[PDB]
C-alpha cells in the first residue's frame, strides 16, 4: 500500500501530510479561541477572537487588535482545538458555525487538497488548477476500499457506491449538485470513468467498444448542449441523467441519459460576453472549401447568430481542432458519413435563418427585399422556399370557425422564425439523445448506478419561467435528503442498547412545493396552464391572479410592493422575484401551424422523422389537445423522484472558490455564502442536535486516557475500561451518549481534555 510509501504522491495530494510524530509533544498551547467579525456589520469575513474568562454569559475578548469587546455566551462562534483542523469529515468537529466550518477547509483547500468528507455530503471546492489526482495509478488505489479506509475523493463515493451495489443488490444513486460553473461536470465526468475501470469491460487492460461508446457520448452532449457564459466556459444549457447499467455477475451492460430544458433561446440571444452553442463555433473552422460551398457559409462573424454576442475566440481554446475531437466521438457511435452531413447541415440552416431580415412596406407588413438568404434554409432544409415565406408572412390561423391565412406585422412575423430554429434544435437535441441512448442503453437490464447532474437554485437579477422549474428540483431533492436521513436516523435508533424518544419532522418546505404544484387548492402552473389556454387574456392579468390567490394568506409568498410584474416565493434558500413576460406565451410554447405543415414534408431522414414522429413533438394527453411544457415538467420529474425512492442515494455538494473564476484564491463571502443556505451545514447541525461528534471508540481511549492516569494506552475492552476516565475526568450522564460499538463524547465538553494536556 503506497500509503506505507510516504513519497508516494497520495499523501502530498490528497492527505493533510501526516507529519513525523503523532504524540502530545506536537501542536500546542492550553488556551480558548472564539471566532469573531470585527465590524459590527458585514456578516461574513470573520477574525480570531481570544477567550479571557469563560464566564456565564459574557464571554470575554481580546481582538486581533487587542480590544475588549464582550458577545454573548450563545453567539461567540468559537473556534474549533487545532488538533482537528483540516479533518476529513467536518461531523468529527466539537463547534460547527460558520466560521469554524469555513476554517477546516479554507486549510486544506490551501494545502491543495479540494476533496473533504462532511457527514455524507462530499464537499469539493473548484481548483482551477490541475491537479493530478485522476492518473490510472490513482483509479488503482481507492479500489475496493472503505470511505474510512482512504482519503476523501470522488474516486471514493463510487467504489463505495460500487461494492455497495453487489452487496446489497440494489441500484445506486450519485447526486452532484450545487452553484453555477461550481463544477459538477468535471466530477461527474471522472465517476462515470471509475465506472470506466473497476467494473471495466475491457478484457484487456483499457476499453474494449461499449467502454469508448460509452466514453466519447460526452464530447457531444458537449459541443451542442454546452454553452460559455459569465459564470463559466462550459456552461450547460440543460442538465442530465446518466445511469449505468450492469448485470448479476459484476460487468457493464450499456448505460443511460436524460437531459432536460436546453437554454433554447440561448440559441437566438447571445448576452456580451457570452456564445451561442459550441457546435456552432466549430463547423465554421474545422471543415474544407468543400464544406462551405457545400453548406454557403462565410467566416464566423457573419452571421448574426454569433456576432451581436461581443465574443466568439476564447483565451486558450483551439475552437478549430475542438471540432475534430466531437467528429470522433461520432464516428465511434457509428455515427454514419451521411449521419453527419445531415446533422450540421441541418444546424447550418439555424445559421441562416439567422441572416434573413425581415423588411417591411405594404402599409405595415413586413416583406423581403432580398430572397437570398433564405434561398439557403429552404435549400439545406430541402422544404418550399416560396411557402417557407408564404407560411412565415402569411400562415393561415382558425379563428373561431374560420380557416383564415393571416400576415403579422413587421415584428410578429421575424418573432415567428424565431420559433421555427429552437424548434430544430430542440427536436435535433432531442433525437441525439434518442440515437445513443439507443447503441448504449440495453433491455435486460440489472442494478444501475444512477448519475443526475443538475443545478441547484442560484439566485439572480430576472428570473424567468424556466427557473421556477430548476428550484421546483432542488426543493424536491432537497426535500428528500431531508427524508431519507430521517428513515436511516431509524437505524442506529435501535440498536444501543436503548431506543430513544421518536422525533418527528416532516419538512416544512412542503408548503412551498405546494405553492409552486398543487391542483387543489391550485398553485402556479396550475392557475398559470389554465390562462395557458385562453389565447387572449395576458400577462398582467395572470401576474395579476397571482395575487388574489396568494397575496396575504399564503406564508412563502410575497406581492411586490411596488412592481406589477413581479411575485416572490421563498425556498430552501430563501425568498425570490420572478417575472411574467411570456410565462404565458411560453408554458402554451405555441407555433404556428402550417409550418409542421410545410416541413412535415422533407427531404431528410433526420429533417423528416422530427417533425413527422410524434415521439418527438407530441407531449401527453388532458386539455382538450396536447399538454402544456409545465404539466410536462411535473409530472416527468416525479417520473424520476420516484426513480430514487427505490435506490441508494449518494451526494455530493459542490462549492466554487470565487466568482472571478481564478486559482489560488478563497472568497470568505462567496464560499460561506454557498454554504449556510445548502444544507451541507444543515443536516448535520441536525443530527448533532444530540452529539455531532462521533467516533469508532476504538481511538479516544487512545486519543485520551493519559491525562487521567487511570485507562492505559492498551486496554482491549473500554467498554468496561475506557470507563475508568470518565470517573476520575467527571463527565455527568448528560454530557456524552456512547455506544457499545461507537461512541459521541458529549456534544459539547471534549475539548477540557483533548486540547491542552497528555
Ligand atoms: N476538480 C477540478 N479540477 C480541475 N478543474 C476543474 C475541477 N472542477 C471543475 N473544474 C473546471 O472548472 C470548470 C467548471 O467546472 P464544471 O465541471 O464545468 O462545472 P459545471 O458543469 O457545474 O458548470 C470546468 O471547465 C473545469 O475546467
Ligand atoms: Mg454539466
Amino acid at each position: 500500500n503506497p500509503i506505507h510509501d510516504r513519497t508516494s504522491d497520495y499523501h502530498k495530494y490528497l492527505k493533510v501530510k501526516q507529519g513525523d510524530s503523532d504524540l502530545f509533544k506536537l501542536t500546542v498551547s492550553d488556551k480558548r479561541y472564539i471566532w469573531y467579525n470585527p465590524d459590527p456589520k458585514e456578516r461574513d469575513s470573520y477574525e480570531c477572537g481570544e477567550i479571557v474568562s469563560e464566564t456565564s454569559d459574557s464571554f470575554t475578548f481580546k481582538t486581533v487588535d487587542g480590544q475588549d469587546r464582550q458577545v454573548k455566551k450563545d453567539d461567540a462562534n468559537q473556534r474549533n482545538p487545532i488538533k482537528f483542523d483540516g479533518v476529513e469529515d467536518m461531523s468529527e468537529l466539537s463547534y460547527l458555525n460558520e466560521p469554524a466550518v469555513f476554517h477546516n477547509l479554507r486549510v486544506r483547500y490551501n494545502q491543495d487538497l479540494i476533496y473533504t468528507y462532511s457527514g455524507l455530503f462530499l464537499v469539493a471546492v473548484n481548483p482551477f488548477k490541475r491537479i493530478p489526482i485522476y492518473t490510472q495509478e490513482m483509479v488503482d488505489i481507492f479500489k475496493g476500499r472503505r470511505r474510512n479506509e482512504v482519503a476523501p475523493h470522488i474516486f471514493a463515493i463510487s467504489d463505495v457506491a460500487y461494492r455497495s451495489m453487489l452487496d446489497d443488490r440494489q441500484n445506486q444513486s450519485l447526486l452532484i449538485t450545487g452553484e453555477s460553473g461550481a463544477g459538477k461536470t468535471e466530477n461527474t465526468k471522472k465517476v462515470i470513468q471509475y465506472l470506466a475501470s473497476v467494473a471495466g469491460r475491457n478484457q484487456a487492460n483499457g476499453s474494449g467498444v461499449l467502454e469508448q461508446q460509452i466514453l466519447q457520448a460526452n464530447p457531444i452532449l458537449e459541443a451542442f448542449g454546452n454553452a460559455k457564459t459569465t459564470r463559466n466556459n462550459n456552461s450547460s444549457r440543460f442538465g442530465k441523467f446518466i445511469e449505468i447499467q450492469f448485470n448479476s455477475a459484476g460487468f457493464i451492460s450499456g448505460a443511460s441519459i436524460q437531459s432536460y430544458l436546453l437554454e433554447k433561446s440561448r440559441v437566438v440571444f447571445q448576452s456580451e460576453t457570452e456564445r451561442n452553442y459550441h457546435i456552432f463555433y466549430q463547423l465554421l473552422a474545422g471543415a474544407t472549401a468543400e464544406e462551405k460551398k457545400a453548406l454557403h457559409l462565410a467566416g464566423p462573424e457573419s452571421f448574426n447568430y454569433l456576432n451581436q454576442s461581443g465574443c466568439v475566440d476564447i483565451k486558450g481554446v483551439s475552437d478549430s481542432e475542438e471540432f475534430k475531437i466531437t467528429r470522433q466521438a461520432m464516428d465511434i457511435v457509428g455515427f454514419s458519413q451521411e449521419e453527419q452531413m445531415s446533422i450540421f447541415k441541418i444546424i447550418a440552416g439555424i445559421l441562416h435563418l439567422g441572416n434573413i431580415k425581415f423588411e417591411k412596406g405594404a402599409g405595415e407588413g413586413a416583406v423581403l427585399k432580398d430572397k437570398t438568404a433564405l434561398n439557403a434554409a429552404s435549400t439545406v432544409f430541402g422544404v418550399n422556399p416560396s411557402v417557407l415565406e408564404k407560411a412565415l408572412m402569411e400562415p393561415r390561423i382558425l379563428a373561431g370557425r374560420d380557416l383564415v391565412a393571416q400576415h403579422l406585422n413587421v415584428e410578429k412575423s421575424s418573432s415567428s422564425r424565431d420559433a421555427l430554429v429552437k424548434a430544430l434544435y430542440g427536436r435535433l437535441f432531442l433525437w441525439l439523445v434518442k440515437k445513443i441512448n439507443n447503441v448504449l442503453c440495453q433491455e435486460r437490464k440489472a442494478y444501475f448506478i444512477g448519475v443526475l447532474d443538475i443545478s441547484g437554485f442560484e439566485i439572480f437579477k430576472v428570473n424567468s419561467f424556466e427557473q421556477l422549474c430548476i428550484n421546483y428540483t432542488n426543493e424536491k431533492l432537497q426535500q428528500f435528503f431531508n427524508h431519507h436521513m430521517f428513515k436511516l436516523e431509524q437505524e442506529e435508533y435501535l440498536k444501543e442498547k436503548i431506543n430513544w424518544t421518536f422525533i418527528d419532522f416532516g419538512l416544512d418546505s412542503q408548503a412551498t412545493i405546494d405553492l409552486i404544484d398543487g391542483r387543489q387548492p391550485p398553485g402556479i402552473l396550475a392557475l398559470l396552464d389554465e390562462q395557458s389556454v385562453f389565447p387572449n387574456a395576458t400577462d398582467n392579468t395572470l401576474i395579476t391572479k397571482l395575487h388574489s390567490h396568494f397575496s396575504k394568506k399564503n406564508a412563502k409568498y410575497e406581492e411586490p410592493r411596488f412592481s406589477k410584474t413581479e411575485f416572490g416565493v421563498t425556498h430552501y434558500a430563501g425568498q425570490v422575484m420572478y417575472e411574467i413576460q411570456d410565462w404565458l406565451e411560453k408554458n402554451k410554447d405555441p407555433l404556428q401551424q402550417d409550418l409542421e405543415l410545410c416541413f412535415k414534408d422533407s427531404s431528410d431522414n433526420v429533417v423528416t422523422k422530427l417533425f413527422n414522429d410524434p415521439n418527438i413533438a407530441s407531449r401527453a394527453k388532458k386539455g382538450a389537445n396536447f399538454i402544456t411544457v409545465a404539466a410536462q415538467y411535473k409530472e416527468q420529474l416525479a417520473s424520476l423522484m420516484a426513480t430514487l425512492e427505490t435506490t441508494n442515494p449518494h451526494f455530493v455538494r459542490c462549492i466554487i472558490p470565487n466568482n472571478k473564476q481564478l486559482p489560488a484564491k478563497l472568497e470568505d463571502k462567496v464560499v460561506l455564502d454557498q454554504l449556510r443556505c445548502n444544507a451541507v451545514l444543515e443536516g448535520i447541525r441536525i443530527t448533532r442536535k444530540g452529539f455531532p461528534n462521533r467516533i469508532i471508540y476504538a481511538d479516544f481511549v487512545k486519543r485520551y486516557y493519559l491525562l487521567a492516569p487511570n485507562v492505559p494506552r492498551d486496554a482491549e475492552d473500554s467498554q468496561k475500561a475506557t470507563d475508568a476516565v470518565l470517573k476520575h475526568l467527571n463527565i455527568d450522564p448528560e454530557q456524552y451518549r456512547f455506544g457499545i460499538t461507537k461512541i459521541f463524547f458529549r456534544a459539547g465538553q471534549l475539548a477540557r481534555i483533548e486540547e491542552a494536556r497528555e
